[PDB]
RNA sequence: AUUCUCUCAUAGGGAUAACGGUGUGGCCUUCUACCUGUUAGAAAUAAUGGGUCUUCAGUUGUAAUUCGUUGCAACUGACGGGGGGGUGGUGUCAAAGCCGUUUCAACCAAGUGGUAACUUACUUUUACUUGGGUUUAUACCGUGGAA
RNA sequence: AUUCUCUCAUAGGGAUAACGGUGUGGCCUUCUACCUGUUAGAAAUAAUGGGUCUUCAGUUGUAAUUCGUUGCAACUGACGGGGGGGUGGUGUCAAAGCCGUUUCAACCAAGUGGUAACUUACUUUUACUUGGGUUUAUACCGUGGAA
RNA sequence: AUUCUCUCAUAGGGAUAACGGUGUGGCCUUCUACCUGUUAGAAAUAAUGGGUCUUCAGUUGUAAUUCGUUGCAACUGACGGGGGGGUGGUGUCAAAGCCGUUUCAACCAAGUGGUAACUUACUUUUACUUGGGUUUAUACCGUGGAA
C-alpha cells in the first residue's frame, strides 16, 4: 500500500484515542464532584476542569485540530518525505527536578511525528526481531529464583547505568550500522539521521524509534556475556549477572567495564553495589555477603520472595489515606452544615470506606466467589487489584502482619473518630460501631448483612493469595496477567 | 559351625565379662572405705554398695540370672531365626539432657541382642572389609601437620553434622543396598530390616550394627570428594577438608550441600565455622583467617602442636582436687578426732599427695628410671598415665609453665594448711615442710630419701616429654600405643 | 694484555678521581666561608678544614701515598695472584644504628682491593650480559601505570626482603656455580672464594663483585616466575607483582615461599603488606584494597602518578631553611656589628634567598628561556634541578598547592623580619618589600628589573612542568636523563 | 714534596721545588620575534638603552581540504595552598551548605603530653648545578721549598 | 462545530447543527451445593425471603489398590501485626526469659533536632477497576447551534 | 547358690554347698655405670648400707676420616608460670620500658552481677594404672550354706 495511507491510518487512530481519553476525564470528575458535594456538606469547593497547557502553544499539539485535518498532512509530510527534505519538528522538553534521577527531563513530541516514529519502529522490529536476544521479567523472576534455591552461595554483580541515553556516542552507532548484517532501508537510515538531527551526543528521550536504538547497541555486549557462560538479565536500566565461580564473574566485570570505555559510557559509583555473595541467613561467609537482593519490587532470598518495603509503604499511605479521608476529615471543618450525623446504629460512611478498601484491595469480589472458586463450584475468576500486580508472592507471614495492622487501624480511627463527635455535642458511644473492641470487630462485621449482601467484611491478604497460587499452579503467568 | 554354638559363645562371653567387671568394682570399693577411714578418722561415712537400677526391670539385664540360662536362649534364638520370626526386645533408653548434646539419649539393649548384633556386625566387616575408605586418626594428624608445615597458607572446610545418626532415610539406605555391589545375604538383610523396626526414621544409636550402616551411608560422599582431588578426614560427627587453591575448596563445598539435600540430613549453623585461611602468626590475609586449628583435643598451628586448653583445665582440676583433698579438707570438721597431728619434722599426708600425684602423670616411674632410658642403660620403658593419651605434643613453653604452676599451688596449699593448724592451737612452723620458701622446695624435696627411695621428689612434665619423644624416634606410634 | 698493566691502569684512575673530589671540597668550603664573613658580619666562626679519620689507620687508604708508589704495588699483587696466595685485607667498617635498616653497618675497603673487584666485576659482567633477565626502572614505571590503567581492577603482591645480603648460604652458590651454563674461569672462582673468605654465611656488603652474585642467586627465580605468565619488577631490595587473575598470584607467593625455604632467606612480615586489589576510588571492593601504590619516591594510581609524601617534606624543610637562614637568623645574635641594615628601598639578602631558591628549583634558568622553548623560537633546554628527578609527574593539582605554600610562607617570613627589624629601633615599615600585601607580591616583584635581567620573579613548579611534558613528548626518558 | 729516578718491591733507597685546582675577565665559535631612545655614519650597517609577546581547550567563523584536520583570523575559558578566631548576607520549620570583610601564626603543625633548633648538618632511593673548547690577563685554595 | 465538502494543501475556502461519551434500568445469553418461610398452584414447576458449608497438614482407620496413593469416613492441628507506660505470677544465689491484667496513641513513627498536612494530589517500575454483547427506556457531561 | 544335672526350653523341674575375686608375702626367671662402710670368708665371691652420674646445642680442639661427621677430650649455653598492692634505681624535655626488694591470695580467677563447694562425684573424644608367669603361706570382699 502506499505510504499516504499507512500514515492517515496511524493518525487518525492516535487522535481518536486521546479524544477518548479528555472524554473519560471530564466525565470522571463529574462523578467525583457530584460524590464530593455530598460528603463535605456545604463547605464543598467548586467544580474545575482543566486542557493541557502545552495545547495552546502549537495547534498540532491539540488531538481535535489534527482530527479536523488528517488528509493534508498525510499528503505533505509523503512527499517532504520523498524529496528527503523530511525533518521533525522541536519537541516541548518539561524538566522533573528530584534527589532521584537528577534533572529527569522528559519531552513531548506532536502528533504527526509520533505516529511516522511509531509506524518505521513497528516495521523495523517486525523484520529484525529474530536477530535479538531472549512484561515477560516474571518468567526471568522465575528462572534466578530457582537457581538460587538450587545452590545456597552464588556469585552475583550489579551494575546501575547512569546517563545512558544521554552519553551514546553517534559514531559507534554509525559503526554498527554497517556491520552485524541487519536489514535497513535507505529511508529507515535517512529517517533515524533525521530524527538524530542537531545533537552532537546522544539519542532523543521519549520516543519510539530510540528503543530499538538501544537494543542495537547492546547487540554484541550480549553475545559476549553468553560466549562466556555466565547468565545475565537486562530490564529498563539495569543489569544483574550471577555465576557459581569467581573467575567468571571476574571476567564478566572486566568485560562490562571494557565495553564501556568503548561506548563513551559511565556507571554510577554510588548506584553500584560490586561483587556480593548471597548466602542462607546464620552461615557465615569469607567475603562481602547479603541475604536479600531487590529487582522490580521483589525482594528475593534463598527461602522465599516476598514484597519490596517501599510498596509496603505506598499500600498502607493509600489505606490510612482512605480512611482518615471518610472518616475523620469532615468533622475538622468550622460548620458541621449539610452533613449527615451517624444514628440509630448506623454509619454510612463506614460502609463508604470498606467498600473503597475492597475495590482498591480485591476489585470488588465477595469472600463467596473466592470460596467456591477454590472449592471447585465454579471455574473462573477475575483478577483486577492491586495484588494482580504481584502474582508470584509466597511469603505468609508478612500478609498476616498486613492485617493485624489494618484491623488495629481500623479501631483507633473509629475511636477518633467518636472522640471528635463527642466534643462537637453527640454521645453515640453505645451505638455501634463504636461499641465493639478490638477482637470482636471481624466476627460482628462479618454477621452482618445489608440487602442480602455481605458488606460489611474486612478483607484478608490470605484469601486472594491462596486463590492466586490455586490459579498459578493450574495456569500460567501469561494467563493470570 | 551351627548358629546355636556361636550365639552360645558369645552370649558367655559378655556374661563373664559383665560379673568380672562388678567384682572388681565391690573390691575396689571395699580399699578406698578402709583408705577413707583412717584419712577422716572418726567423722568418716559408713560403706554403701549398690546394683545398677535397671538390672531390677527385666531378669535379661542382669547377667548372673543369663550366665544361669545360657543354653535354652540360644536354641530359642535360634528356632527364632529360622522362622524368620526374630524381634529384637525394646531397649532402656535414659535421656541426658545438656546445653551440649541437647537430649542426648541413649539407650541400653538386652544382653541376647546385643551379642546377637556384634555377631552379625562382626561377620559383615569382616566380608567388606576392603570395600572401605582409608585409633588410627593419629596418622592423619600426622599427615595434616606435615601439609601445614609444608605450605604457610591453606584452605580449611569444617562441617558439624547435627543429629545424623536420628535423620537418615531409610529409603536412601535401601537404594544404597541394591547398588555398590556389596555382599549382604538375605538373613543379614532380614536382621538389619528386624532392628530398624517401628522406627519411621533415623536407625539405633547405641548399637554396633548401627556403625556398618553408617559406614556404607558416607561411600558416595567419600568417592565423589577423592574424585574432585581435596584431601579430608572424618572423625565421630566431624569432617575437615583442606586445599592449596580456593576453586576446588568451593566444589567441595558445593558437593556436601547437595549430598545434605539428598540424604535429608542438616549441618548446624552455629557450630560450622566455613571456609577459613589458615597463615602463619604475623602475616595479612585477604580474606578470614585465624591461627590454630582444633581437633580431638589436638590445637595444630604451622609453627607446633599443642594440647587443648580445655584438657588443661581438666588437668588443673585433678591436681588442685587432690592436694586439697589431703591437706585442707580432713582440718574443716567440727571435732579432729581419730586423726593424726604432723610432728617431729613427718608428715604423711604430704607423702600420700605427692604418690598421688606422681600416680596420676606418669604411672608410678621413677626419675632414675626415666633418666637410665634416655642414657641408654636399660632398652624398655612402659608409659601408662595422662601423658600417654598425647604422645605427639612438641611444644616446650606450655610444659614449663605447668610445671611452675605445680609448684606455686603446692606452696600455697602448704601455706594454708600450716595457718588452719595454727589455728587449732599447734604451731608446726618451724618443722619442715613448713619451714621451706618456694624456690627451696624442689632441691630440698629432691635430696630426702625414706627407706632407700626417693619419694618427694616433684614430677616434671619434661623428663616425660623427652622420654616420649625419644620412644616415638626410635619406634612407631602403634608401638607406643 | 698483562695483568700488571691492567692492574696498573685501574688504580691511577681511582686515585686520581679521589684526589680530585679532595681540592674540590676544600676550594668550596673557602668560597663558602668567604660569603659566611659576609653575611654574619663579625660573629662569623672561623674556617675549619678536615681530612678523614679512616686515612690515618692506614696508608693504603690515603689516596695521595697510593699514587706515590702505584707501580710496586701492582707487581706485588700480579705475583701473588699468579701464586695463588692472595688474599684481601680487612676493610674498615662503621656501623649506623637506626630504627630503620637496624645496624645498617658500612664497610669501605682499600684501593688496590676495590680496583681488582671492580676490574674482574666487570669482565664477569661483559662476558655474562646477555643471560640475564630484562636508572632504567622508569620504564618499568611506565609499563605499570599503563597496565594499571589498561583495567581499573588489579591485583597486587608486595614482599620486603629483610637481611637478604646477610642470610645468603654459601653451599646453594656454589649449587649454582655449577649449573646454569655459565662462563667462569677458575681465576674468577679464585677470587670470589677469596673475598668471601672467612664468613660463615653471607656475602660482603660495600663491594662491586656482590652485585653479581646477587643477580646471579635469583636466576631461577625470574624463570620460574617468567614461566608462571605473571609481571614483575625488582629493583633494590624490593618486589613487585602484579597479575589480573587470583589463582596466578597465589601461585606466585607459594614460589616465592618455597624459594626463601631453598635459599635460607626471611621475609619481614612488619614490611611486607600481601595481596591486594588496587581499584578507582569510589568503587566498594570484596576484598582488601588500596588505591596508591608507591615505588621509588613516586605514588601511582589509577587516575595519575604524583609525588611521594616523603619527598614533599624534603622540599618544603630545603625552601624554609633557606628563607629562614637568609632573613631571620642573622638578626637573633647578640650584637648586629658588620651586618648590612635594609635602606632606600633595597634588601640584598632577599635577593640572595631568591636566587638560591631559584638555584635549587630550576638551576638558574630565566622565564623568557622556558617561554621561547616552549613556543619554538629555540630549540634546545638544559634541565639540572630537583624538577629532572622527577620527570614524569603529570598531577597538576599538587603542584598549585606548592606554589601556593611557597608565595604564603615568603609573606610571613617578611612580615616576621620586619617585626625584628622594628625590635632593633629600625622602622622600615613604608619600604619595599615590606609595603606589599600578599597578593600583590608576584607582580609587583615580577615587573621590578635589575640591570636588565629580571631578579625577582617568584619561581613556579607548573612552567617547569610543561617544558618537562614537551620534552617527554618530542624526545625520549633517556635523552631527557 | 702529591715532581722525577733506582732495587730486596703491598716495602725500601736517591735527585730536584715546585705540583695539582677554584672564582672573574678574554678569545673561539654556538639555536633566537619585534618596537622604540641616543651614538656613530650611511642607513651597508653597527654600537650601546628601554619596553612587549610566546601555553592549553574551545566557539566558531573561515578558507584550504588533500578526503582530515590544516592554516588563519576573530571570539571566550582556564592558569599561585591550607588552619584557628570575630562580624555581615542567605539557608531552612531548625539547620548543613554557599557567599565576604577583618584579624593570628618562619617551616614540619590538616598536630603533640609539650614546641623550639639546625646546613662542612640529617638519611633509604635522597643524588646534580648554569653550550662547549682554549687562555703563563688577573686573585686565591691543599701540600711543599725558602725562612 | 469535534459534522460534511472543495483546492495553492503541516495551509486555506465553503455547507449544514448537531457530533462524541458517562451513570442507572431493560433484553440476550453465560460456570454454580443445600436446608427451610410465604406465594402461586400442581408440586410439572415457578415466584420471591432467610440461614449454613467450601482451604491446607496430618492421625489414622479403612477399603479400593491398579501396584501408588486414591476415594471415603472419623479423628486433631493450623488460619487477623508491632510500640510506650503501671500492676500480678515464676526465674534464679542475682538475673535474662516466659506467662496476664489494665491503660496511651488516624498512618509513615520498630523514629526525628521537632510532628502536622494531603488525592483533579506525589513519583522510578508505581500502572488497572466489577462475563460479554445490544438497547433512539430514562438523567446527565465537552464543544457547538438558538438566544 | 553365680555349682552340677534334666525337659514343654527367651521358660520350667531336680541334686549338692560351696563358687568367683582383691591386698601382702613366696618362688620362677627378666634389660642395668660406679665409688665407698660393716658382715661373712677368700677375696671365688657373696650378704646387706650409704652416696654420685646419665639430656640437648654449641666452641672448638683434636684425632679418626672412611670422604662425612665420627669418637674423644676440654671448654660454655640452656633446663620449674602468671596476677593485685608498697618502696628503690634508670628512662626521658614528659614518658613507655627495663632492672630489685617487700607483702596478698587451695584451684578455675589473665574473671564475675557475686565466690564458695565437690571424687562410689561431673561429661564430648575424657578413657588406663606399676615385665610377666605360678603359689590350697597369709587376710579379706559379692552371693550362698549352717544358724
Amino acid at each position: 500500500m502506499k505510504l499516504e495511507q499507512q500514515i492517515q491510518r496511524v493518525i487518525l487512530e492516535e487522535a481518536k484515542a486521546l479524544i477518548k481519553d479528555y472524554h473519560e476525564y471530564h466525565n470522571r470528575v463529574h462523578l467525583e464532584s457530584v460524590r464530593n458535594k455530598k460528603r463535605l456538606g456545604d463547605s464543598a469547593p467548586d467544580k474545575k476542569i482543566h486542557r493541557p497547557n502545552y495545547w495552546s502553544f502549537d495547534k498540532k499539539f491539540d488531538p481535535f485540530y489534527v482530527k479536523s485535518n488528517y488528509k493534508s498532512i498525510a499528503r505533505s509530510i509523503a512527499n517532504k518525505i520523498e524529496n528527503r527534505t523530511y525533518l521533525p519538528n522541536e519537541p516541548f522538553t518539561k524538566d522533573v527536578p528530584k534527589p532521584d534521577g537528577g534533572i529527569r527531563k522528559v519531552s513531548i513530541y506532536q502528533i504527526p511525528d509520533a505516529a511516522i516514529s511509531k509506524l518505521f519502529f513497528n516495521r523495523l522490529l517486525a523484520k529484525n526481531r529474530h536477530r535479538f536476544s531472549s512484561r515477560n521479567v516474571h518468567f526471568a523472576i522465575q528462572d534466578i529464583s530457582v537457581d538460587l534455591k538450587k545452590n545456597e552461595r552464588t556469585f552475583l554483580a550489579e551494575f546501575d547505568f547512569s546517563d545512558f541515553f544521554g552519553s551514546i556516542s553517534h559514531s559507534f552507532l554509525n559503526e554498527q550500522f554497517n556491520e552485524n548484517g541487519f536489514y535497513i532501508s535507505p529511508e529507515e537510515k535517512f529517517i533515524i539521521r533525521s530524527f538524530l538531527r542537531e545533537r552532537k551526543v546522544g539519542i532523543p528521550q521519549g520516543t519510539s524509534i530510540s528503543l530499538f536504538l538501544a537494543n542495537l547497541t547492546c547487540w554484541k555486549l550480549d553475545q559476549d556475556l553468553e560466549r562466556e557462560g555466565v547468565k545475565f538479565s537486562r530490564y529498563a536500566d539495569d543489569t544483574i549477572i550471577w555465576s557459581q565461580e569467581y573467575s567468571k564473574i571476574c571476567n564478566a566485570f572486566n568485560i562490562i567495564t571494557n565495553f564501556s570505555k568503548s561506548a563513551g559510557i559511565k556507571i554510577n559509583p554510588k548506584k553500584s553495589e560490586g561483587i556480593s555473595l548471597l548466602t542462607k541467613k546464620g552461615l557465615p561467609s569469607e567475603i562481602t555477603s547479603k541475604n536479600n537482593l531487590d529487582f522490580l519490587g521483589y525482594t528475593l532470598s534463598v527461602e522465599n520472595v516476598s514484597i519490596k518495603e517501599k510498596s509496603v509503604k505506598k499500600i498502607k499511605k493509600q489505606i490510612s489515606y482512605i480512611l482518615y479521608r471518610n472518616l475523620i476529615q469532615p468533622l475538622k471543618k468550622t460548620s458541621l452544615a449539610g452533613q449527615t450525623i451517624p444514628a440509630n446504629d448506623r454509619d454510612k460512611n463506614f460502609l463508604i470506606a470498606i467498600c473503597e478498601i475492597r475495590r482498591y484491595m480485591y476489585g470488588g469480589l465477595s469472600k463467596s466467589q473466592i470460596k467456591d472458586y477454590l472449592s471447585g463450584r465454579s471455574n473462573r475468576l477475575y483478577f483486577k487489584g492491586i495484588m494482580s500486580f504481584y502474582p508470584l508472592v509466597n511469603d505468609v507471614e508478612q500478609l498476616k502482619q498486613l492485617d493485624g495492622w489494618i484491623v488495629s487501624v481500623i479501631y483507633r480511627a473509629l475511636k477518633l473518630r467518636c472522640q471528635l463527635l463527642s466534643k462537637w455535642g453527640y454521645n453515640r458511644s453505645h451505638n455501634f460501631p463504636f461499641i465493639l473492641d478490638r477482637e470482636d470487630i471481624v466476627d460482628k462485621c462479618s454477621k452482618k448483612t445489608i440487602a442480602g449482601r455481605k458488606l460489611f467484611e474486612i478483607p484478608s491478604f490470605l484469601l486472594i493469595h491462596k486463590a492466586l497460587q490455586k490459579g498459578l499452579q493450574e495456569s500460567g503467568i501469561e494467563k493470570i496477567m
